[PDB]
């Protein structure tokens, strides 16, 4: 049974001697790339399965607003069910590759939770701009993904946000890729103007990486993870009560909003580390409503063309094994029957071949991954990880539950174990993804005030090119947030308030109706 | 001075033993109702209209491929969504309104369906009977029937589909058959009715079926004892629902079933059964074979607004919406849980007209065509409160107060099981008209012998379909519970459970065989709690 191990922990090793861990992995890499893009290994092949390049559905993409509904032209399930087993899946298959060029190779993760990670951000081999293979410098593949077609619909006359250029190469926070339109090109040359040099753009990066888990401005002692922060909700998701709720966040809202208390799904921190790496501040909401950076990480369109994706996916696959281990779903998983989450028609909308309506199961196939005998993958074939498909995880940051984490999480002694809900925020417009923030200020009869920072929520969603002004995917957002941070009896006092971090339509020419909007939003706030 | 709606039943009473003052106000109110012309809002045409046909059509949607394509409904009700009972609260209303508009004051009374009349006698005749005394001179009954003062059609240049009705198309009921908009349609409606040429009888065969679906089984003499699988036991089990949300829809009560233990009923699902028993299915059809050829206009939500019986069935279930208000403290508020299955216009027949495919229904939301009189549409929140809003309350009625007996017939009897079944691996099937699912377990013990328990039933009261490709109807996944309370519970792990189906064979003679040989290739899968 091979082993997966956490990237630092191959990068230990090489700065101590060992190298060959750390060089295979290299070379398969290097390997994949080289590949050409017709080639179902080719990492561009591989990264192409996630999003773009997409399948339409050209009668849907005509329908009137009154009658349009969202689809995903990319193979890959988010906000629902099928989430963390096709994901799982796509990792695997990437590893398939990666064995093709260097045998027995194995896909290390990202250990996004471990001590260097919160102190120190992204380990370095995976931002390294060159790399010593064979005693030769060779640029580093694990950087950056430069794409050898473009990625165009190729229709004549036509361009749209969805279209990279031919050696278009792929880039994180704090950089912007969004390019196929004249606008879109123009305004990420002027926003990447601003951040001139590699270096102080990956200080950057490491800086909104150790904020996003903290949940607070990074400290330069010991990283003191609060109860609001990526880690905190990284572990909390290991005791989601089932599957369903686990899976996806489409299931662990409504859960949330029929149940006492709150589940974390591992597809909501997972969301959290894509706005991180893709382009979303942390902090954002102190400077302005609009995130810039236009990564590729930051939304599904071509989040798989960069190689840190799969770093990130193996550790999400990480934390799904640990949750099957504590909790006892090792060998079988349940799906809550027509739950929100268990329809093609939630969230991102159907993937192609299915349709609205259809029912996602632990049958259903899990495109477009076959096995050596030609038919469909399905979760049922992947629920095992040594059983079915012949690795597991080596050691790493919160595989075991102890004291420390269960009194992060726990509501400080005379503080509120209620919740809120936030809504009335109905049937907005979704172009690319954004981020919630909820605080809570208390006034006293004497005048003096508190302010309560009560969390964040990451919508991780997608572009969108449509065909009419008014034919964008609308969306109801309803969203909750723990009370733990208040002391309870001001929670009778107090005055709510949502702050968005979002993308403004994508162009300059989107900005200012986007802005006018999220300014005019009046949610509704509710307390349990 | 909150106007009281009555038990027809109870104003039946009234008329025979000289006080027919009540019941000449209410058949005078119907017949001004149904003379107005059709154009007219307070029209039964237009009132019965409302509900389904004349349909509002999505011609784009219409056209998608098999992959693309998706339910919706050209007709303002809701059904299979969290606005079933206050919709349908306010259409109750508005019909009231207008017969208030021929005679001041009157009320719209209801058909009390678990009274002791209708468990022993089924309908009361008033609403059966052909004629009917007004003013000296012998009127037609306008309650038993209504005749289509223009035709429901598309006038589209060549075509006609099942949704067509002629000019002077006559509304009917269990035992006989409505469908005409195509030849082999109207051929089959012929041959079919030619069968059933007697009032009288066809009024004790519709009788004796609601007196079957009441009880759960055969209607006996005397004392006419409901089992725990009637439309009675439904209907008394709807009343404990935990919420309005489960209890408001059948999308809503089914994700539950699937989620907690035990079993909720909504109320949509005995208001399901009333439906099918007198718009054409019969309770023991399954003994027969799977087709209900008697294609009512009560047995579809196309036309079921046109009879109108409609209006008495369904004052009846408003009265049990306000009773579950009374008994469970939701008189004055009411609240959905909020993204549950049941809260979307995607949900079971999929939108209204207006509404968009993923969007949102709560107590917000208009309830179209219906407004006030300041031409603002009313919401679920106009109407929660039927005394302080609306001005009417429910006379006295049957199940109007929790009892011991209903509780020792819903009980389970000492031994046997309270485990439930679920019904399920029937995935993606295609809908052509309502069906009935009878779900039945037998056991074989070691000494060979074998014994038979019946386990209950499933109404899906849905619709008429025209579509235009073979394959591109609304496909629906099939998923029941049933309770086995009706088993000992030692019986349980050694059962081999069954359902059937009684379902519309296409609707036509020459969808029947492809139909019967899709139901006979299921291969259901089942799973006991
Ligand atoms: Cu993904
Ligand atoms: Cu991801
Ligand atoms: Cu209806
Ligand atoms: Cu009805
Ligand atoms: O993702
Ligand atoms: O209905």
């Amino acid at each position: 049974p091979r082993v997966r191990r956490s990237v630092r922990d191959l990068q230990k090793r090489y700065d101590n001697g060992e190298k060959k861990p750390l060089e295979d992995l290299v070379r398969a890499w290097v390997g994949i790339q080289a590949l050409p893009p017709s080639d179902p290994k080719s990492f561009f092949a591989l990264g192409g399965y996630h999003g773009e390049p997409f399948q339409y559905r050209k009668p849907v993409d005509a329908l009137p607003q009154d009658d349009i509904y969202p689809y995903w032209g990319g193979y890959c399930n988010h906000g629902n069910v099928l989430f963390p087993t096709w994901h799982r899946m796509y990792v695997y298959k990437l590893e398939e590759a990666l064995q093709s060029i260097v045998p027995g190779v194995s896909m290390p993760f990202w250990d996004e939770t471990d001590e260097y990670t919160l102190k120190h951000g992204i380990p370095s081999i995976l931002t390294q701009e060159k790399f010593e293979l064979d005693g030769k410098q060779i640029d580093n593949p694990l950087r950056s993904f430069v794409l050898p077609v473009a990625l165009s619909d190729r229709l004549p006359g036509d361009g749209n946000i969805y279209e990279k250029p031919k050696g278009y190469v792929t880039v994180r926070y704090p950089l912007s890729g969004l390019v196929g339109t004249p606008e879109a090109l123009e305004q990420t040359k002027i926003h990447n103007a601003k951040f001139p040099l590699p270096e102080k753009n990956t200080e950057l990066l490491n800086s909104n990486v150790r904020a996003w888990l903290k949940g607070d401005s990074p400290t330069p002692g010991d990283p003191d993870p609060t109860r609001n922060g990526v880690y905190a909700k990284y572990v909390r998701c290991l005791s989601a009560p089932n599957y369903t709720v686990f899976s996806n966040t489409t299931s662990a809202s409504v859960w949330n909003s029929s149940n006492p208390g709150l589940v974390t799904p591992v597809e909501s921190p997972h969301n959290d580390i894509h706005l991180a790496v893709g382009g979303f501040d942390y902090g954002g909401d102190e400077i302005g409503q609009i995130a810039g950076a236009n990564g590729d990480m930051g939304e599904n369109n071509t989040a798989g063309m960069d190689p840190i994706f799969f770093f990130h996916h193996c550790n999400v696959d990480r934390m799904f094994w640990v949750w099957q281990k504590q909790t006892g779903h090792t060998d079988r998983l349940d799906i809550i029957r027509n739950y929100p989450g268990t329809n093609a028609s939630d969230s991102q909308g159907p993937t192609p071949g299915f349709a609205p309506g259809e029912s996602l199961n632990l049958t259903t196939p899990l495109n477009p991954f076959k096995k050596a005998s030609g038919e469909a993958y399905t979760s049922e074939d992947c629920i095992n990880i040594e059983r079915q498909l012949g690795f597991t995880y080596g050691p790493g940051s919160l595989d075991d539950a102890t004291p420390e984490l269960k009194s992060l999480l726990a509501v400080p002694s005379g503080n509120s174990t209620k919740k809120l809900t936030v809504t009335g925020i109905d049937r907005a417009q979704i172009q690319g993804s954004f981020i919630m923030k909820a605080y809570a200020s208390v006034t006293d009869a004497n005048g003096k005030t508190r302010e309560y920072y009560l969390g964040h929520k990451s919508i991780l969603s997608r572009w969108n090119v449509v065909q009419c002004a008014n034919c964008l995917t609308h969306l109801d957002i309803v969203a909750h947030f723990p009370l733990s941070a208040m002391p309870a009896d001001d929670v009778p006092k107090a005055k709510f308030r949502v702050e968005f971090i979002h993308r403004g339509g994508g162009v300059p020419s989107a900005a200012k109706a986007a802005i006018d909007k999220v300014s005019a939003l009046q949610p509704k706030f509710e307390v349990s």
